[PDB]
RNA sequence: GGCCCGGGGCGGUUCGAUUCCGCCCUGGGCCACA
């Protein structure tokens, strides 16, 4: 019930049984031979390669190495011919550059072509960098292959694991630099209580400083943070869970939480408790990537926010599910229905020019004197959030992310009541309004 | 594709806009993917 007992019953949760690891070595060796074969020059590298891989997510990355001066079209195109030869499977992927994934004896295979170098400088791309975070890895990380899967079990369980768009958290990469640093899971979580927005991890002078940011040096290219793109909130959410671990250990800290369903029925119940307006913007998913998706999500999701916000609707949150289907940007507003007049402020009495221009235009309502400034009664063009957004969206679908932006152009209606309580929202919007038990 | 800094033209709104809402060109940095 303390917290090393709990952590051996974690072990349990994030090392890869026998079968796991067996099934990974078979395949590491056949793969080797079929690369051999051909006298490939390769290196294993990525948590596969030093035993870090949380159990689960057996994936094997082999990076082909390649002389300095070979052309970019070169790489891609014997990158491919290789991984074509050598797995029983393919699919070229991509990225900043394109690779081949595929599969062997079983387990999941990543061929991806770089430039063999020596000196960080000379660098290309992300992906010729990561040979060197290998080589500076395998040594100083070796005998702690557990502490890093309990801090990888740990974020993901929490939702926080990888540092892609869809989750803004913290890479692989990024969570063996830590344990290097503090030397296990536990140093690691002890002093993230401590941790601030301000906090700069410098790895290669074992050293913790006041920052700008987040930042967690790459011992490997001091200009570079690691932990670039883990968001100040999800930075926040990390602090605190640590903080509850230290206070209250628990197993429960390393298990998925359950999806918690809730009957539609109930959520109504409560949108009608809280009075809000609660509503969805809806249009298809365009046909892209999740990482060029959840940041025009985000965006899109912000607009809006911000338009209801000066719009005087008090908007409380947003949130924003995708599916195979469709996109829902959702929002909840303190205001159902404002009224249709509105005061508009004009110029210091004593301005007689703008005071005259300001005069001039036709009105319903005749405007007035208050505190040395005349004011205005305005008429506005809508009267609920919902209304709202249907005219902004439509006009200015342009700047709701370019491809979110264009989807909705074609295409966008806005769902609130019970019709949307069938959408596959519910779980997105009882976060957002933070529902518990 | 998104985010940060900077430039050159515009449209709309407002008594008044560099300064609100947005649109075209456009230079630099960065991030995710591998």
């Amino acid at each position: 019930m303390k917290v090393e007992e709990i952590l051996e019953k974690a072990l349990e949760l994030v090392i890869p049984d026998e079968e796991e690891v067996r099934k990974g070595r078979e395949a590491e060796e056949e793969l080797r031979r079929r690369l051999d074969e051909l006298g490939v020059e390769y290196v294993f590298v990525g948590s596969y390669a030093r035993n870090t891989w949380l159990k689960g997510s057996l994936e094997i990355d082999v990076f082909l190495l390649f002389p300095e001066e070979f052309s970019k079209e070169e790489l891609r195109e014997r990158g491919l011919e290789i991984g074509k030869a050598v797995l029983d499977s393919y699919e070229i992927r991509y990225a900043e550059h394109p690779y081949v994934h595929g599969v062997v004896k079983g387990v999941e295979v990543d061929v991806v072509p770089c430039y063999k170098l020596k000196e960080p400088k000379n660098i290309k791309s992300a992906v010729d960098r990561t040979p060197f975070h290998h080589k500076w890895l395998e040594g100083r990380i070796k005998g702690k292959e557990n502490e890093v899967r309990l801090l990888k079990g740990f974020l993901k369980a929490n939702g926080i694991y990888g540092a892609e768009y869809k989750v803004r958290g913290f890479s692989g990469y990024l969570c063996e630099l830590l344990i290097v640093f503090y030397g296990s899971f536990l140093e690691t979580v002890k002093n993230a209580r401590r941790w601030t927005r301000r906090t700069v991890i410098d790895v290669a002078k074992g050293e913790v400083r006041k920052g700008e940011e987040f930042f967690v040096v790459d011992p490997v290219d001091e200009k570079r943070n690691v932990a670039a793109n883990l968001s100040l909130d999800n930075l926040a959410r990390f602090v605190h869970l640590c903080r509850e671990f230290m206070e209250a250990p628990s197993l429960g800290f390393f298990k998925p939480k359950h999806p918690l369903e809730i009957e539609p029925e109930r959520l109504r119940k409560i949108v009608e408790e809280r009075g809000t307006a609660v509503f969805a913007v809806k249009f298809r998913k365009p046909d892209i990537v999740d990482d060029n998706l959840y940041p025009q999500l985000e965006r899109a999701s912000r607009k809006i926010f911000e338009f209801l916000e000066r719009e005087n609707f008090m908007p409380l949150r947003s949130a924003f599910k995708a599916s195979e289907e469709f996109c829902y940007l959702l929002f909840e507003c303190q205001i159902k229905e404002i009224s249709r007049v509105f005061r508009r402020m004009g110029p210091q009495f004593e301005d007689e020019r703008n005071v005259k221009k300001f005069l001039s235009r036709n009105r319903a309502f005749r405007p007035f004197i208050e505190n040395g400034r005349w004011w205005a009664f305005e008429m506005r063009k809508f009267t609920t959030p919902e209304e709202g957004v249907r005219s902004y969206a439509s006009t200015h679908w342009h700047t709701l992310g370019k491809n979110v932006g264009e989807s909705i152009r074609e295409y966008f209606e806005i769902i609130s009541g019970e019709k949307l309580f069938k959408e596959p929202v519910t779980a997105e919007l009882c976060e957002m309004m933070g529902v518990k038990d």
